[PDB]
């Protein structure tokens, strides 16, 4: 018989989608759109690191690698997340993926059995839900409030434990709200996760876009229940390199480096050269997260003062690149918010697929000019 | 709870580990090995392709692509398929991916229910059987003999057809025996498919290392029954890059790019753009094709007339760059014949997780001075 799975069938319809589709057509018919969509870094990747590349193809480094990643770059993980995060693992403890988001696919693959429960906070990366999903899990979603900065409470979540719970995602600083949360709640959730026996995942590849506050990483607290994800994307600009590592316990890492032996093999070994200098030379890289945070900090203020002039709602962000405003006033619910905003030239991404309902994500990766003109733009609706 | 899931506790283990055990002990207690090991070219990737890879590093294509594949690439892939094969597909018919194993991969994750069957030819490529468990199928093993060129007789297949049959996987050039099979069994293949309703799946990564006979792509008798997959890594040495390619029915295909939006997003953009010149620059790609086949050729031969010197049994390859050897003479079995081999200083990869017992796989991707120094060391475990 030939036909699709029940897993590929199963798949959501994305409100993204639509209104991308639509803002086609405007540009088709010449409309100029000042787009607040990104959801990677407007800089180019850093010389140092496109150097190593150099280096790697006149080297002749474009054989396979190890499924788990190249030794080298094991070891700089293992330094990387013990001097930066105060993990302390090992380089067999350390992984090496297709960005970010295969460490979270094999993840799931690697600990979700048909029916188990994964709690998630909302307002929520778009991925998350599909890979538990496509594994076979079951989605618990608990719900973070604006009034409360988008920050969770722990109390609301311990009422989603289950005996079925066999993971809770934690993404700070966090895509869609920008909120960066507090080591107390952190290591509150960690003590959940100890306490009633699953696995802490916590994708911290915002780490470096910081503006104020402490990124705390709840492995230093419960090492054999958190799965820490990261990666090159969003701090070293290398969102098409596809490179994402992970630490976490022995076996867990062993069996994602199984499953990454059944599907990709191992991650393109020139990007692994590459990633290896974006690690080791701590001083080029570093000068390049400074300038980055600073560019991204003054559009956030930018940013907030337009809004807040306007007397639009946004929850102040401490953290990545983006801005969750309430568009309330624009439409009755943000799919129309997203379409007016359209018409008036600005392209944002609606938050239903985020399950930020009434809200629309704004992203600041883009230059100062583009956000004057969105300002511009949002008052004219208004 | 805490645990690893049924799908990844279930892969079972590899001979092949094993041995690379002992193997690397004795490069450890400073052994001299000649190894004939490899599944990959020893040449490197060609200059024009590093120089396409150096102008998007130049260029800033860093940041994401679409999850099927940059357009560009997507359109040459359907010039490739239709120029080359005789496959009539659209841009929209093709699927770029992290190898050709990603593609395999997500192949089966798309098309397989649990208790879903699939067809595999043995000796067959270690992965296949790993996938198609990995997706809830059952593996359906045909066996081909050495009597008969290692080529399947279609009626043997007839006889392992069920009414849970979703496809049959077809691998020419043949990794590991290195037999490329004739049309006629092709089309007898694809009959079949079209016949029983199932998929017809054609790996055809090796079809520019054949020596004798012609590639036939069976998509072209049952087009909306076939997935052919393919990729840019043993053609153009170019295995550590991670760039596959496939095409097949618009629904499948469409289901493939689902898959690699929650797990990898899209392979590497500068990867895709390097590969994009391995398709349009014919006369630069020609020459590299053309000056590996010759240098195959060569090796090919050579090993073959020493081993037949050496009274040692193993078909004769068409294409690829592999030689099932016989080791009755060796030992018992294959993993003893690999560790005689091992003991004399040469390292061989065993028969074994191919489901090719009684044989052991050599490689022919090195220089023909260590082919010739293998040879010689062949002598002291006879
Ligand atoms: C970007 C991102 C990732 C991983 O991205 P990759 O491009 O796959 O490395 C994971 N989680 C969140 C919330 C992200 O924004
Ligand atoms: C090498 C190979 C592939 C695909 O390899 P990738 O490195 O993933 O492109 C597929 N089938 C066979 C039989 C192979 O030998």
């Amino acid at each position: 018989m030939r036909g699709l799975s029940r897993r590929v069938q199963a798949m959501k319809p994305s409100a993204t989608v639509a209104v991308n589709a639509k803002a086609l057509e405007l540009r088709r018919q010449g409309v100029d759109l000042v787009a607040l969509t990104a959801g990677e870094p407007d800089f180019d990747t850093p010389e140092h690191v496109k150097e190593a590349a150099r280096r790697a193809l006149a080297q002749g480094k474009t054989k396979y690698a190890p499924p788990a990643g190249i030794p080298e770059l094991r070891e700089a993980l293992a330094e990387k997340f013990r001097r930066e995060n105060g993990l302390s693992v090992t380089p067999e403890e350390t992984i090496v993926t297709v960005g970010g988001s295969q460490a979270l696919f094999n993840l799931f693959q690697a600990i979700l059995d048909p029916g188990d429960e994964v709690i998630v906070l909302s307002p929520y990366w778009v991925s998350y839900p599909e890979m538990v999903r496509f594994a076979g899990g079951v989605v618990v979603e608990v719900e973070t409030l604006p009034e409360e900065g988008f920050v969770p409470d722990p109390e609301r979540v311990r009422r989603a434990i289950t005996p079925r719970t066999k993971a809770l995602v934690v993404n700070s600083p966090n895509n869609p709200t920008g909120a960066v949360y507090p080591k107390e709640v952190l290591e509150a959730l960690a003590r959940l996760a100890v306490e009633h026996d699953f696995y802490l995942v916590s994708d911290e590849i915002y780490e470096h876009l910081l503006y104020e506050g402490e990124h705390f990483s709840p492995g230093r607290v419960a090492p054999e229940h958190t799965l820490t994800v990261n990666g090159a994307a969003k701090a070293f600009a290398m969102t098409g390199w596809r490179i994402g590592y992970a630490c976490g316990p022995k076996e867990v890492i062993k069996a994602m480096a199984s499953v990454s032996r059944q599907s990709t093999t191992s991650p393109d070994t020139i990007a692994q050269w590459a990633t290896l200098e974006a690690l080791t030379n701590q001083e080029a890289s570093r000068a390049f997260v400074e300038m980055a945070r600073e560019a991204y900090r003054r559009r956030r203020d930018l940013l907030l003062e337009g809004l807040t002039a306007l007397g639009l709602k946004a929850v102040r962000p401490s953290g990545a690149f983006y801005v969750l405003m309430d568009t309330s006033p624009i439409a009755p619910d943000e799919v129309r918010a997203a379409e007016r905003l359209l018409e008036a030239g600005v392209a944002v991404v609606p938050g239903t697929d985020f399950a930020a309902f009434g809200h629309v994500r704004l992203s600041y990766a883009t230059s100062e000019e583009n956000l004057r003109k969105a300002l511009e733009r949002f008052a004219r609706v208004l």
